[PDB]
């Protein structure tokens, strides 16, 4: 038992940390639970949460030097600047008391590190600075870490339309799948060539990218009704697919107080729980892609470049002044930030009298990511959960719902822009001809409650029914590849009665529908023309032999899997694109959209002759086979997919510390199966196939028999590299295994390994 003073805490609070590193918080008052959550979040993840706050408020340069000034300036440009009275009330009715309690707990732990420097996290020692104190408003004003779109897509699409002109729609069809597959409409008044991609992306990255330390400066979910489970009770599963790292993106915790009994995960800097259950209802999420960013293009006064044309008048930009403290400079830099009425100015070119601003719904009221969970942490039925989702802001999400009374449900939510006269897939001129007409009420989106089929699966695909009214409202056209959704829907529908173990297995599924679709095309390649010549090549034959007996299961011990991932990521698609498009467009498209390239492979008709399709397939397959042989120890002992596909959890400082320190900061869990397209999403980088993203936190819940719920996180619950909970969960995660999400007192007491005691002072 450890005992600490808790100034600002109302009543004694106790925390039991179980043997997997999950803290279980027992407080005597409602808001004390969040005080304790802040203390414990700081105890485990202080450096991580301090860094998020430091990046969000634009205070990086204060400690990391002049290389960080531009990022600090752009970070402050995308802080919430709106009405704070409305902001506090956007998430439910008591969000301000919650945040204030949470940062009082964080601040108590920060004060403790000042009194007991042995508790100071080692990244602070390494880099020569100290953690800050927090204010409650920090929690809601930081926005730029929320998943969003589609500024980048608008920029890429306009850039393509500019360079390819008459061939634009043809090339953009390969570049990005739309669902529903509309023809994008270049807005009246927009010159696609007046969108400088490099300059705009540089500013957007500076405003939004996570903290970076370069050497130069130094989802699936589903819910199943009791009629279809082995338990007779609902089952709810969720594995978000996000960037991997050490420490992990999300953090598992458990909060108990009068009127509060919620367990699950969220980002460790945010109060409350956004994925999990509260002993009555359960909830999990996957991205739902409402278009929440438009790029606005302005004409500026040649006599006054800080003025832009709006409704026939010259309207002045709002200019604010910021002071940025810089390590090694005695005076703070004085910088300015310009805004139009629509948002922060990203870039200006006074030669062409043009400026560009980001109109981001996530800069409006209520868009602190996941903080709408304030209003459903305590919901006890569907009416309350559906109501809480009315005010859900960011990111756009599918929520699946279940409760211990046997109900199951689904409701997507997120701030939804109404564009009366453009489709949001291109930038618009900002002179008033293109204006958001407000926001949709969430009752305009589809939902389901106890559907007849007894199951619901969501996985980032467009799940708006085409005959539902929302399908015509322009909610969004850019969704993720639907392979995971089609695969999990097959699996769930094919299992009349399933267990928790079945749902855990489905989270670990590694069958790739893109692989199966490509193999199906391969088995029709014609032994004629240029293909017949390649079919006499030994290297081609060895690859054809490897693929001809593979079922598309991307297992870690599969050599055909290694061949396919090399082929499908770094060779095939690029070759198909170059064969189908002129060079300039093909260079911009690169590997293009996987679903759209597969469709071309399956129907090459208007893109290339069938014999050209075969020749490209074999030519790129030969090159992929050569790469596999170069990456294998000998051409007789070929590398398995797991041999290449390494699960390394990278620390933000890995590149600026020595080799011994990098081994302690990074966590290597070895080789793994899967790809971006398998339900067990293990996304990778193309340079060396190392893991970059996928499920870290996973959960499968027995809804009603709560102690039977199963979860994992990776690499661990602790952010302290010296702690065994820094890296103890990665081997469990790597085996597709879970540990119990203990919930009842006896179960929490049974699994407890450490007790922490907080005393008011
Ligand atoms: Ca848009």
């Amino acid at each position: 038992t450890d005992r600490y003073a808790a100034p600002g805490l109302e009543k004694p609070a106790s925390i039991l940390i179980d043997r997997w590193g999950v803290p279980h918080i027992y407080a005597g008052t409602l808001y004390d639970a969040f005080y304790a959550q802040g203390f414990i979040a700081a105890r485990d993840r202080l450096w991580q949460i301090d860094l998020w706050r430091k990046r969000g408020l634009g205070e990086m340069a204060r400690d990391f030097g002049p290389a960080y000034v531009d990022g600090d300036r752009m970070a402050r440009a995308v802080l919430y600047r709106g009405d704070m009275y409305r902001e506090w009330l956007a998430y439910g009715s008591d969000a301000k008391r919650v945040a204030e309690a949470f940062v009082a707990g964080v601040n108590a732990y920060v004060a403790l590190t000042e009194a007991q420097p042995e508790l100071l996290p080692r990244e602070f020692k390494q880099l020569g600075y100290k953690p800050s104190r927090w204010r409650a408003e920090d929690i809601v004003r930081i926005r730029h870490h929320g998943l969003t779109l589609n500024f980048t897509g608008e920029v890429d699409r306009a850039t393509l339309y500019c360079q390819a002109k008459e061939q634009a729609a043809r090339a953009d069809w390969l570049r990005r799948e739309l669902d529903p597959p509309i023809t994008p409409t270049l807005p009246e008044g927009l010159d696609p060539c007046a969108v400088p991609a490099a300059a705009l992306k540089k500013a957007y990255t500076l405003a939004t990218a996570a903290a970076n330390f370069p050497k130069e400066a130094w989802s699936n979910n589903w819910v199943i009704a009791g009629s279809r489970t082995s338990t007779g009770r609902p089952i709810l599963a969720n594995d978000p697919h996000r960037a991997h790292g050490a420490p992990s993106l999300r953090y598992v915790s458990h909060l108990n107080a009068p009127g509060l009994s919620v367990i699950g995960a969220g980002e460790p800097f945010l109060p409350g729980i956004s994925i999990g259950h509260n002993g009555t209802i359960a909830f999990g999420l996957t991205r739902f892609y409402m278009d929440q960013e438009d790029l606005y293009v302005y004409e500026t006064d040649p006599a006054q470049p800080k003025s832009y044309r709006y409704r026939g008048r010259w309207e002045p930009m709002e200019t604010i002044t910021e002071k940025i403290t810089v390590r090694g400079e005695a005076e703070p830099r004085t910088v300015t930030i310009d805004f139009t009425r629509h948002g922060p100015v990203l870039h200006a070119d006074d030669a062409s009298h043009r400026a560009w601003a980001l109109r981001a719904a996530w800069l409006d009221t209520g868009m602190a990511p996941y903080f709408g969970s304030m209003d459903y942490m305590r919901a006890t039925n569907w009416d309350q959960f559906r109501a809480a989702m009315n005010r859900w802001g960011a990111p756009g999400e599918n929520q699946v719902y279940a409760d211990r009374n046997g109900n199951i449900g689904w409701i997507p939510g997120g701030l939804t822009v109404i564009r009366p006269n453009w489709d949001g897939l291109f930038p618009v001129p900002g002179d008033g001809r293109y204006e958001w007409a407000g926001y949709r009420n969430m009752d305009e989106l589809p939902w389901a409650y106890n559907p007849s089929t007894g199951h619901i699966v969501t996985a980032n695909e467009n799940n708006i029914p085409p005959d539902h009214p929302a399908a015509k409202l322009g909610v969004g056209y850019e969704w993720s590849d639907s392979s995971r959704a089609r695969r999990l829907k097959s699996l769930v529908a094919a299992a009349p009665v399933s267990s928790l173990r079945d749902s855990i297995a489905w989270q670990n599924d590694t069958v790739s529908l893109p692989a199966q679709r490509t193999l199906a095309v391969m088995r029709t390649v014609g032994n004629a023309g240029a293909a017949a010549s390649l079919l006499q090549d030994p290297q081609v034959q060895r690859a054809v032999a490897l693929l001809r007996g593979w079922d598309g299961n991307v297992r870690a011990d599969s050599v055909p899997a290694a061949l396919f991932e090399i082929w499908f990521s770094n060779h095939l698609r690029q070759a198909v694109v170059r064969a189908a498009l002129p060079e300039d467009a093909a260079k911009l498209v690169g590997a293009g959209d996987a679903a759209r390239v597969l469709a071309v492979l399956e129907q090459p008709d208007t893109w290339m002759p069938t014999a050209r399709r075969d020749e490209v397939m074999l030519t790129s397959l030969k090159a992929a086979m050569a790469e596999l042989e170069r990456r294998s120890p000998s051409p007789e002992k070929l590398a398995t997919w797991g041999t290449l596909h390494r699960a390394i959890f990278r620390h933000p400082l890995a590149n600026i510390v020595d080799d011994a320190t990098r081994a302690q900061y990074n966590v290597d869990a070895g080789g793994i199966g899967g790809s971006a397209f398998t339900p067990m999403n293990t996304s990778y980088r193309n340079s060396d196939y190392h893991l970059t993203a996928g499920a870290s936190f996973r959960m499968v819940l027995d809804v009603g028999n709560w102690d039977q719920g199963r979860v994992v996180n990776t690499p661990g619950q602790s952010g302290d590299p010296g702690n065994s909970h820094y890296r103890d969960l990665a081997p469990i995660w790597a085996k597709g295994q879970t540990f119990p999400l203990v919930y009842s007192r006896k179960a929490v007491e049974r699994a407890a390994e450490k007790r922490i005691e907080l005393t008011p002072r």
